[PDB]
This record gives structure tokens, C-alpha cells and sequence, in this order.
């Protein structure tokens, strides 16, 4: 078929909205349509150039951009699982043949690429085209049919999932919890006030922490009654800055940023890296810093992505959420645009948290 | 009454081999004598005046020396564990009220000073003196007669136990080995050549690993033959930089020598940190380093002291070791000196690797 | 001060709704009444005088029942997390000193029998009297106002929520999950159709497993709709006898069925034992029964109690199941009966599968 | 090409010594001779004709019987590991295509077979014979050249190991440990007195438990004096049966004799199935049976096979216990047989812990 489709030429950026051949393979499980494709900084900077790590798929000239993808089952071969009309959240990484990859945890592949493929990013072309082919493995059923346009959401906070994951590994190392056995008190800071900010703090939520985002500056007071609704904190760090923290998640990406709260960790703390920003300017690490972490017992942990089963888990708290504090959940989608909206690639609308693509 | 003793005056510095006054108490579970007491960049730090946190104990304007002991037992009330002449490695560590002190896990203390204190740190007298009292409990009993002063570097390699511990706990976010279920040719680095860095090197072969020690200078043949025997290898970092590592500790405690080695680190890879040095000049920390971390899934932990299981494993290395490679075992202890000797204290003897005190 | 409470007199045993002797004692923070009050199989074992190891607190002649319980705060000291007014769950175990209560999960006590005790069981006045004194420490405070009496399934719950941590402890001997690193279509069945059995499924259930309770006779209607709206699937195995269990759950406590059923389990699967009959008739395991577990190392758990981290557990999942389900839920408690009466201790109203008790 | 070979028809049993064809197949990485094979109950087993689960390999009459080996490589491909002349150990279980079996994990194998395969077992030729190939993955190279035929102790001893991992995973649901940190004074039970048990008991003290194996009759004053040179204890539990047990391994297969020390477990105590005798009888658990399990928090694990890493593990221990106890680690190795002697089958030559076949 000739279809509509965005698309960059991977790694040398730019973006257009318009058509392409793409032919049906006679072997396919499953055929399907994109209702919606969530954005985020990763899509900002394929279309900016700023990502050399992203190609074409093998013997083509364009990417499919979109990996944040809602979509809605046309076709599929027979199956338990899944029959049309099941709206699905597909997987973004895509396993290789390395020990990791192959129980699938392509999300800690041992090689990276190119054992690991990543929709809309690595060699696979992305979700933000009128059709798509794919294995059933590789999708996630949506069971909640009251979740609708929440479900696009999916993508980012399973990569939260896997983060609370390796979270739960590494606080192994010794007692984290108070000694009445709970998380009750214990303080959990997130650097930044964004979409994966905001998902960082629900789940911290409902593990027990005390949560606090920060930023360098104030917020909205949209985001400020999104927060109050969850009971989650916020302070200007140049106003106040938080100290005795038990769990720091950064989802800035700036070193100087990062360091200055590692001096605010407390004994047996975790700090989770999570935040790229290659731009970030450099900070000076002394002697004081390594060994302000050796004394402590601290544990720094950098994540990327996440397996199925944090997109299951995803979806499972959406729903909780969603059910508990319905108006807050709905904000997280700041914006609906249109295929045609190109524009959002390079700026970010008003008061942005989550822009997101309809499709028809 | 009065006894012999090496002392300082907390954090200010200063050392005196000396006459002092001490308690002795006629009810006791245990009354003890040094036999050897070693010394590391610890004890040297403290008479520099370049440690901040130490302090001497309660209501005292002194602090004996030493935690690196072996010890024989003059004295001790009945038991089934140990009795008079039993050669024993007493606990640096003592436990406080919190949570991790109060299960025996004081080397991973929620709380700091002044919940857990150290012998000749912070505190709490060391073990360079005539006589020492404990409870039985702080003690470690060597049960293999052949080791000999060799049970002196029970200290040192403790700490390394936990090290090793705080890997296995962390690496269980991937699958960190082969696809045969090994660690062989998983490749580890060791950054230094000193003390802490051989035994660190031996017990990774132990593990299965291949290793590499490595530093910015030639080394004494005397250490490459002892390395040798050992089947770890060894790199100067400045003409051979060793590359995809898969688990790193350092033993330097310096930043930049850290990062650039963090840069060579493979997917799902450890760094521990180890060493400390607050004098260490700051390295710039960038976007970039901190993107490397995040999308490789590398864990950076850091670690001091170990708990009491700890010692009781590496008495049991020590005398693998011992019966397998007797001559390099030895040639770790590299001086014996005597108590007056106390320019050891600032000044190295040639080819140090360790130095010990040989007690009357 | 005289009060209304319903008390036995353990180990004998045996119920009257009467008033006694409750002096205000010294040290208290918190002064509190039964507002509702779950019964169970424990609690009629204890007036038949079925067990053993019940007993009334030292130099007593009775002992208050009740160990599931809401309970509202009538007074309490300045503290940030509980006030006049709120509803609370009340810890059934409270600690002793060995090394796991010491850490707050006396659920794992190392001595059993006397270091920790259960409130209304061994020691220790249940909740069944018209006020109750304890520590802030001992109570859990219901965060959720739409919860109302739901909130007193968190006993029940908790035990549930315990048994999954040792199924996750337990279970990474190995890779339990699937290839895409997910649960779907593991089967766990649950062996009984009770109050304990339906808090097991709906936790299966929403840690991916399908789900299977199990029995011998049919189920009303009642019940099966239940069981159909949470998508847990019912056999009775005289008729159909299920197969190739990954997860065997018994609530039966009878060994007949548990290893008829420990038949069936596959590779690599997890036998959780819960539930105990002390009357239950002996069945014969042989020579082939143990090779059958040993061949395909399986893992037989027993498990009891919980620890307060889990009543937050409970208390999280019943507003997340009450929110998506409210009908459902709701129809778990299928009686309010009054203090006065008492025919509970010996009889089932039609169907039941939780009975509360609403206090005065 | 004829060679030698000692083998069975599985599962009908018989044994003879004899000569059959051995063609070179096309692609072999390695060509080895056997200088040790170990005989155990399962080889008498099959050659009884006792097991059900034994088969020969596809298109064959007969099955090479012998799984414990220590081999000599005759040829092999360039490689890294090893060269001619090496001794190794080879793999028996060989991997299929599960989720465990292609990490390397095969003795953790989800499906069983036809999945995996068991060298001398299950479709696969055993090493009793006088040429062998195979892939340098499956070998195990023996790196301590003064072990000699004590390194085939290494296959009965990765078994050890492995129950040894399966405890630690398990015993992760509570704090097994002293308040200390260590092991010391826990007690280890073992039921029977072959070359298992006695594997399992010098692990245990290793581990720091107190171990005691126990029969249902005296020993001989061999063994004995050997369980004395490690500090293992011994009791005939018709006379003195141990209690309070904390970690309770079973080799017998037995029962009624496993029941029976069941019932002496402490909380948080672990039992390991290892042992099976698919014709042992029947013994009645009852009720109280079962909740003595449940009220204890107890752990019942069967564990099979073992993994390379294992292997590996097994040598490393042969090696540290040959340099610290010699002659008692060579008198484990009871009688040294001709291959002709095909009498040690059926009778357990007088005096037996470890019968072994020298290969001509
Ligand atoms: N110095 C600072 N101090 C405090 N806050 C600062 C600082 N500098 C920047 N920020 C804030 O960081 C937050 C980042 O959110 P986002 O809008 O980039 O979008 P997002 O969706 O929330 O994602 C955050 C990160 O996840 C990265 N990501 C995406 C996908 C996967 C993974 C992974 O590791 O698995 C990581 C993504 O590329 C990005 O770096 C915003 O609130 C920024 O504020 P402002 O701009 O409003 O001032
Ligand atoms: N830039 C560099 N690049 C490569 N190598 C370098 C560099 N700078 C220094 N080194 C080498 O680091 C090693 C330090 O060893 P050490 O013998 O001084 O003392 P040790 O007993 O072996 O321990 C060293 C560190 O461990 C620390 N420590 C000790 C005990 C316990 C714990 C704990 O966390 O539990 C930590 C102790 O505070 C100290 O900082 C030597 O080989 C140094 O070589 P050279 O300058 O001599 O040629
Ligand atoms: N032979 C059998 N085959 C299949 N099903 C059978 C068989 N015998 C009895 N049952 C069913 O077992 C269930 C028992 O649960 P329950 O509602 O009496 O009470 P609950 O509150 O749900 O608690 C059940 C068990 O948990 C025990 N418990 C309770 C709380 C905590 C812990 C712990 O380990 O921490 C243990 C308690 O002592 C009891 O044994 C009912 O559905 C019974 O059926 P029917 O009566 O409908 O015929
Ligand atoms: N009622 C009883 N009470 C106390 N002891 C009893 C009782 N009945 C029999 N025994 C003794 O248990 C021991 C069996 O040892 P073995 O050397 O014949 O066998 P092995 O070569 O050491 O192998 C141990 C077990 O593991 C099985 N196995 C072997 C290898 C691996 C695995 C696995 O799960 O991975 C399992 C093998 O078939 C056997 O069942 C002997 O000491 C028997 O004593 P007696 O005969 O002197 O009177
Ligand atoms: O490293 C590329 C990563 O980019 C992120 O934005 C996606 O959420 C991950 O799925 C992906 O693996
Ligand atoms: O300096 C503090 C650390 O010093 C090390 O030298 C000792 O080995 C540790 O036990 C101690 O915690
Ligand atoms: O029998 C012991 C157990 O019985 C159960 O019904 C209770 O929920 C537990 O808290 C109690 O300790
Ligand atoms: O199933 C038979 C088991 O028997 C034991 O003798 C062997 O050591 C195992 O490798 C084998 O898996
Ligand atoms: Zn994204
Ligand atoms: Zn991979
Ligand atoms: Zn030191
Ligand atoms: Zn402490
Ligand atoms: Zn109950
Ligand atoms: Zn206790
Ligand atoms: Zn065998
Ligand atoms: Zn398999």
C-alpha cells in the first residue's frame, strides 16, 4: 500500500508528515492502526540531529518516527490473547540474541546495538503510520476499556517500572526499610517537574515514600494542584533545598544538578540516574564527593527502558490511578495535536507535560 | 594502671609510642594482648590531622591506634568458642541502636556516628597497646594453626568480602554472567597496585574473573611476580589502558582516574568504590559521562567495612591462599616494624605493600 | 472501669458477651474502639478449645477475642501521624527481641512461642471490648475514607500479601516467568473457596497468574459471580481435575488434597502452605512422591502471619480492587452480626464467606 | 571404530562391559579418553532396571552408562581454555531450549525432557567408554594438577553446590543469621552417610553450621574418623535423635525418616529433598504435620542437578579441602575397579563411600 506516515531520514533529522510505500509481508500475526503516539525529548532530538545512535531500517532512506504508541488491532492470526478491535500498547525494544535479551530483558541487552532494536529509533521503523505489522509477543493487551487515551502513557512509565525494579534489587544490600518493616517517612526526591517527574512521584507514592519534586524555578499551578492531589511535594531548590534523602531519582540529566543533591543522600541511600542530557555541562567531582558515597554505603543506578511486564504493570497502575483521581491523570495530556502539527518536533506547546498525536 | 600504647589526639593528629593510664577491669569477658597490628593510609591520614571525622572516646584527650589486629587471648571467662592462647581478629566496627546495627549489619549503619564506632577512629581505643578487654562477640577466632601473622591481614580483607557481597547483590539486576552460567573471561579491574588492590585481585580470581591491576607508574617486580603467581595481570594505565570492563573497583579514590575508567565499563557493568582520599583534585562530570552510566545499566556502588561474617571469610581465603601459594602470601607483609618505629606513621618503608607493627 | 467484651477462656475455651475489669494502664499513646470486627477459623478453633497453643495473658482468668479488626481512635499524644477520629488497623503480632522482630517482622519470629504474641490468641487481649490502649506504633491508619468497613478484610488481606513476598523470595531459584519476561498464562490454583482463597485469587490475578480455585462440590451462584467478575475461573475436582500447576495455593490445610494437587505442579513451581487443620486425617507420601518434587525442584513454602509493611500492602490493593469493583468487594462480607450474637463461634449463616461483627 | 564400553538398555537395565562402534562424527571440537568414573545409586538403578525415566539415545539399543567423570582431552580446536593433555570435567546434563536451559540453567530446566538431556541418563551416551566427544563449552577444566582422581568427586559434588544456592535464595525470606552476621551454632542435619551426605557436611562447615550426619545404624570406624578430621558429628537417631535444626539435607529419599526430622525444625529452617527411592514406602502426614510447617515459616526444597558454575564451585572446593586434609579426602575413594568388574553394580563393595571405575 501507499500510506500516510511521520517520518526523519535517522540520524540526519528533519521530519515530514506525508506518504510512503510499505508492503504487506505475507507473513504477519497482526496488523494494526495508531490511535495515539505520545512525544517526548528522544523524538525532539531524532528530528533535531542530535542523536547518532539512530538509523534507517536495513535498505531504506526514512524512519517511522513514534515509540509511545496506543494502537487498535485490524487483524490478527489465531490467538488467546488478542482478536480485533483490542486496543494493544507494542513493545518498543526489540530483543536480540544476547543471555538478557533472550528471557526477554532486551531491556538490559548485554550488547546494546545491534542485538537490541528500538522502534522508531534503532533500524525499526516506528507507530506513527495509518498500518503496522507485528508478533503478537510483542504487544500488550490494554484490559481496562475505561483507560482510553490514559494508555498512551504506557511507554513512559513502564520505563519507571524498571527503574523502582532496580530500585528494589540494589536497596537489597542492607535494611532501607524503618524497623517496624515499612517505608513509612523515608523521603524520596525527583529531580525535575516533567512527565517522567510526575510518574517518578505517583509510584513513589503508592511505595510509601514521602515524595518531593524540584526544579530551578517555580511551577504552574496546574502542575502545583497535580501534585497536591497526590500528595506529592514541591520545592524551588534555589528557595529550599531538600536534604536527608533516602531515594533521588534524576530525570534532568545535569551533573551539577545530580551531585548537589548525592551530598543531600543518606546512609544506605539509592540514587537512580535516569535523565539524558548529553548538552549538560560538566561539574567539578572531588575527592570529598567519592568519598561522601563510599562512607554512606550509597548505590547510584543508571536505568534504561524496561521489559513486558513493567508495560503490564503500567497499564495496571494507570488504571489505579485513573480510577482514584480521574481530573489529575487526564491533565498528564496537555495537548492533542494532529498529524499535519509537525511544529511540535521543534517547540513544545504551552505549559507542556505530555503532547500527544490522534491519529484517524 | 599503666601500660604501653601507641596514641594521637583526634582529629588533630600527632602519634607517640607512650606510657598511659587505663582501666583495668577485674570483671570482663575477655582480656587480650596484640600480637601484630597493621597499618594503612588510615592511620597515616589520622596523624597527618587530615581526617575531620575522627574524635577520640568520651571525656579523653587521646586515642590509641590501630584496627588492623591479631591478638591472643590472656584471659576470658568460660565459653565453647574460644579460650586462653587462641589467636583472635577483633571487630573494628561496633554496633549502635539502629536497624542494620542491632542485626550485626553495623558496617551498613542507617544512622553514622555516633551510632556505630570504629576502634582507633572514632571513639573508641585502638588495639596498639598491652592490653586490650572485649566481649567475646568483637572477637574472630583464627582456627587454622599455620597461618601465623598471614591472620593479620583479616582486616584489610574483610572489607573486600563486602565489597564483594554488595557486587553480588547488585549485579542480580541482569543476567551479569555468561550464557553457560560463568564468570569465565569476565574481565575486572582493579585501579592501584597497594594492598587493598591485591587481595580485592585475588579474590576476583577466586570468583572467576580475569583481572588486571593497574596505575599510573611501572611497577616493583617484586609485585609482578607476586601477581604472577597469581594469575592476575597487570597494565600501567598510561601506556596500556585496559578496555571493556566488566566489573571495576577503585582503590585510588581519585575522580578522574574513576571516570575515565568508568568510560571502558560494558553493559550491566559494577563499579565499587572503595577508596578514599579528600584531597583528590575534582574531575568534570558531564551530560555525556552520566548518559554512558544511564544506557549501559551500570551500577556504581559504594563501600566501607564489612560485617562480622566477613572476617570470618577471610580467614578462610587467607588460609586457601596460604596452603596453595605460601611465599607470595607472605611476601605481602612487607615489614615488620616495632612499636618505637613510628615514623612508619609518615614516611614508607621501600616496596611497601603491607607494613605491620610487631608487638612485645 | 467495667466494659462490654466478648471473651474465652483459652486453651478450654468456650464464648460469653459479658463485662470485666480493663484498668487504664500507664503508658499508653493511644485509646481506642472496635467499630467493626471480622471472624474467622482461628477464632472458632479457640472456642471449641481446639488449640493447643492458645493461652490468656500472664495471671488472667480470660481472654478478649478478636484479632481482624477496624478500630477508631478515640484519644491520642501529639504525633504527625494519627489524630482523634481516624480508623486504624491494629497489628495482630506484636514483637519479642530476637533478630527478626527486633526488625519489625516478628512474622519471621526465629523463637516463636513466647518472644512474640498474637492479640487474642496467645497472650494478649483481643479486639472485642469496648476500648483498647495501644502504641501508635501498633496501629495502621486506613488512608482511604470511601473504604468504610472494607477495611476490615486488611487482616485477612495481609497474610495474603505475605505469602506472595515468600512465592517472590522463593521463586528466583530460577526463571519462573516466560520468555517475554511476563506471567501470562501461569497457572495458579488456589486449593478451598473461603474468605482466604478469594483474597489469594484476586492477588494472583493481578500478578498475571490465571486463576483457579478449587474444591469438593459445587459453588453458589453467589460466589461464582464473584469469582467471574474478578476473572477467576472455579473447578470442583471430582468433576474436572486441573493440570500443570505453576502455583499451588492451599487454604484446606487437609493433606490428601495438597499433595493429589502437589501432582500436578510443574517445574520450577511453588507449593505455598497456608491454611491448617489440626483434625485433618493422614495421607501417605511415598518414595515417588519425594522424587516427583525433587525431580523438578519445587519448593514447598509454609507460611504465617505478616508484618505491618503488608497491612499498607492490604489496605492499598482493597481501595485500588474497591474503586474498579465497588460491587464486588462489597459482597465479600456477607454478614453483620451483633456482640450479642454469639451463634457465629459455631455457625455459618447461608453461604458466608466473611462475617463481621458490628460493635455497639 | 570398536571400543570398549560399559552399558545398559535403559530402562530395562542389565549392565555389561563390551565393545561397540564409535564412528568419529564429522564436526567435534574435542576428543577425550575417561581416567575416573564414579558410581552412585542412580547407575545401580538403571542397571537394576528401577528407573522409569531412563532411555537410550535416539536409534540405539544400548546406553554407555557413567555420568561422574574426570576425562583427558585426546585432541581439540585451537581455543583459549584447554589443550591436549588437560583434564576436565565434562557436563552431564546438557541444555534444550527453555527459558533456563539457554542461560545455561538446564538444571533448573522449565519443561524436563525431552527439553534437557542427562549424559549416561536420558538419551545421551555416558563416559564409560574409551572415546568421547563433545563441545569445549561442556567441559570443565581441572586447573589444581595434585588433585589427580580426586577431581572426579566433582560431579557429586555440584549437586552439593547447588542445594547450596537453592538455600541461599530461600533462606532469603527471613534473617536466618545470628544477630552477629554469621552462621555460628546453627545446625545442619544430615540424613544418610554416603558420599552425598558427607559432600554435603564438609560444605556446611565450610558455611559455618555445625553439622551432624545421622543413619538409622553405627558406622564404620573409617568414616567416622573422617567426619572427625572435619568436625562433623554423627549420631544413629535409633539411639539419639538431633533436634532443633535449622538446616535439615535429605539423601535417603526416605519418607517417613524425612517426616520424622521435619518435625525437629526450628522456624525459618530449611529442609533440602535430594535423596530418592522411588520404592520407598508410604509414611502418614497428617494435619498437624502441615501446620507445624506452616507455623514455622518453614522451607521444604527439592533441588536436582547443578549448573558449570557449580563444576567449577565443586573443584575450587576439592582443591581447598585436598592442601588442608589430604589423606582424608582421598580415603572418600573407597575402591578403585577394573572396568570388567561389573559386580560393583549390584554389590556395594564392604566399607563403600565412593566406588570408581580406573579406565584402562
Ligand atoms: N537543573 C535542573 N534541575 C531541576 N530540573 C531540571 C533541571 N534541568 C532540567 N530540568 C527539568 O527536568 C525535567 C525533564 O523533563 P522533560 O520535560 O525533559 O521530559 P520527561 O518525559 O519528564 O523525561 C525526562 C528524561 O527521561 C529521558 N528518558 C526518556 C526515555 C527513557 C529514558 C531511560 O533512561 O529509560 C530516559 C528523557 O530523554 C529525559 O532526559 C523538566 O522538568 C525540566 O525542567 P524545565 O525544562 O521545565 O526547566
Ligand atoms: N591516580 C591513581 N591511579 C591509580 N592508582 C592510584 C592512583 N592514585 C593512587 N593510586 C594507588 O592507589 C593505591 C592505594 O593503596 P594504599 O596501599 O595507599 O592503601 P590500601 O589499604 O590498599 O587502600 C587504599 C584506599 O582504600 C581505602 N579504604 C581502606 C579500608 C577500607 C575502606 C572501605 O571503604 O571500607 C577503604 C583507604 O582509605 C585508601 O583510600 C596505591 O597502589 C596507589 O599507588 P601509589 O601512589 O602508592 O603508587
Ligand atoms: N479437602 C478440601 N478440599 C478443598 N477445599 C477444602 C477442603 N477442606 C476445606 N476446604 C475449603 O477450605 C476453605 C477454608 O477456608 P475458610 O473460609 O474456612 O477460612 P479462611 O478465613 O478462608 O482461612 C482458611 C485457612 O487459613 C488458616 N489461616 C488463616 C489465617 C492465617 C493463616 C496463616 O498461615 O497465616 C492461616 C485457617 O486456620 C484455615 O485453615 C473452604 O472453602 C473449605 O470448603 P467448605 O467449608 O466450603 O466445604
Ligand atoms: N532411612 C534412612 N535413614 C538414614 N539414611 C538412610 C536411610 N535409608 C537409606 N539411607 C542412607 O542414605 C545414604 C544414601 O547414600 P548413597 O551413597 O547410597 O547414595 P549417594 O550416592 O550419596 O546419593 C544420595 C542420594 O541422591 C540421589 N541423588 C544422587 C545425585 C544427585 C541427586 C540430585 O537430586 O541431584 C540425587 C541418589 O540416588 C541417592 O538417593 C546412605 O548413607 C544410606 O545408608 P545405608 O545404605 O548405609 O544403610
Ligand atoms: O535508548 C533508547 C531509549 O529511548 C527511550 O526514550 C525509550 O523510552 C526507551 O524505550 C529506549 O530504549
Ligand atoms: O576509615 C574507615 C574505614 O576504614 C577502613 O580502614 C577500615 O577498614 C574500616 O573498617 C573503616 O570503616
Ligand atoms: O495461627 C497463627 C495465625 O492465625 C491467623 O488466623 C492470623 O491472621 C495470624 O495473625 C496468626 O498469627
Ligand atoms: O536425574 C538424575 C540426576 O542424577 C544425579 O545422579 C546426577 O548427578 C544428576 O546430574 C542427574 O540430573
Ligand atoms: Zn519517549
Ligand atoms: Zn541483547
Ligand atoms: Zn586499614
Ligand atoms: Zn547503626
Ligand atoms: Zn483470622
Ligand atoms: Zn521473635
Ligand atoms: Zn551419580
Ligand atoms: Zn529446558
Amino acid at each position: 500500500s501507499t500510506i500516510n506516515a511521520i517520518v526523519t531520514d535517522a540520524p540526519k533529522g528533519g521530519v515530514k508528515y506525508t506518504k510512503i510505500d510499505m508492503p504487506e509481508p505475507e507473513k504477519y500475526e497482526a496488523k494494526l492502526k495508531p490511535v495515539y503516539i505520545g512525544i517526548c525529548g528522544t523524538d525532539r532530538g531524532e528530528v533535531a540531529g542530535a542523536l547518532s545512535f539512530t538509523y534507517n531500517p536495513e535498505g531504506e532512506n526514512f524512519l517511522v518516527l513514534g515509540h509511545e504508541a496506543l494502537l487498535q488491532v485490524l487483524d490478527v492470526s489465531d490467538n488467546n490473547y488478542i482478536k480485533r478491535g483490542d486496543f494493544v500498547v507494542p513493545l518498543v525494544r526489540r530483543p536480540g540474541k544476547c543471555v538478557n535479551c533472550r528471557i526477554g530483558r532486551q531491556d538490559n541487552c548485554s550488547i546494546g546495538d545491534p542485538d537490541k532494536h528500538e522502534a522508531g529509533i534503532t533500524g525499526l521503523h516506528g507507530f506513527m503510520r495509518d498500518v503496522i505489522y507485528d508478533d503478537i509477543q510483542n504487544l500488550v493487551k490494554v484490559n481496562d476499556p475505561d483507560l482510553g487515551k490514559i494508555a498512551v502513557l504506557t511507554e513512559p512509565l513502564k520505563n519507571v517500572m524498571k527503574a523502582f525494579e532496580v530500585f528494589d534489587v540494589v536497596s537489597k544490600r542492607s535494611i532501607f526499610q524503618n524497623d517496624d518493616s515499612t517505608f513509612i517517612g523515608k523521603k524520596m526526591v525527583v529531580i525535575g517537574s516533567g512527565s517522567e517527574a510526575f510518574l517518578y512521584s505517583f509510584v513513589g507514592k503508592d511505595r510509601g515514600f514521602d515524595v518531593t519534586m524540584v526544579n530551578r524555578h517555580d511551577e504552574t499551578e496546574n502542575k502545583m494542584k497535580m501534585m497536591d492531589d497526590f500528595g506529592v511535594g514541591f520545592s524551588n531548590y534555589l528557595k529550599d533545598m531538600p536534604d536527608k534523602i533516602d531515594l533521588l531519582v534524576d530525570t534532568s540529566g545535569d551533573p551539577s544538578t545530580i551531585f548537589k543533591f548525592v551530598k543531600k543522600v543518606n546512609n544506605n541511600g539509592v540514587v537512580i540516574l535516569f535523565g539524558f542530557n548529553g548538552k549538560a555541562p560538566g561539574y567539578p567531582v572531588n575527592g570529598e564527593d567519592i568519598d561522601y558515597i563510599v562512607e554512606r554505603n550509597i548505590t547510584i543506578a543508571g536505568s534504561v527502558d524496561a521489559a513486558k511486564i513493567h508495560y503490564v504493570q503500567a497499564l495496571d497502575s494507570l488504571s489505579n490511578w485513573y480510577h482514584r483521581h480521574p481530573q489529575t491523570i487526564k491533565d498528564i495530556i496537555t495537548y492533542e495535536a494532529k498529524p499535519e502539527e509537525t511544529n511540535i518536533f521543534f517547540q513544545k506547546p504551552k505549559g507542556e507535560i505530555k503532547t500527544v498525536i490522534k491519529w484517524p
